[PDB]
């Protein structure tokens, strides 16, 4: 479902959709955790750089491992996507 599951992130719905294709976890939700649902270490690597494409943001294994959930991934991504470059550039 296009942007069906969106817990305050319109993006998070594409993130788990990748994991469904990568690992095959169809019953993986956005607020659910990869590692809590059972994830394979190399698939985090694949996922990360897969997400990097659809996010347009620099994503490596570190981030998908740290946030644990695609909800918390989209949480930072949507902000990085909105702000673009120059991290936290205030008083522009």
């Amino acid at each position: 479902g296009p942007m069906a599951t969106a817990v305050q992130n319109p993006l998070e719905t594409v993130v788990l959709q990748a994991w469904k294709d990568i690992s095959g976890a169809d019953d993986f939700t956005t607020t659910d955790s990869f590692l809590g649902h059972g994830g394979n270490x190399l698939h985090f690597v694949q996922l990360a750089s897969r997400l990097q494409k659809i996010f347009g943001v620099e994503v490596s294994t570190e981030d998908v491992f740290r946030h644990g959930t695609v909800e918390q991934l989209a949480r930072f991504v949507e902000q990085s996507r909105d702000t673009g470059r120059n991290p936290a550039a205030q008083t522009q």
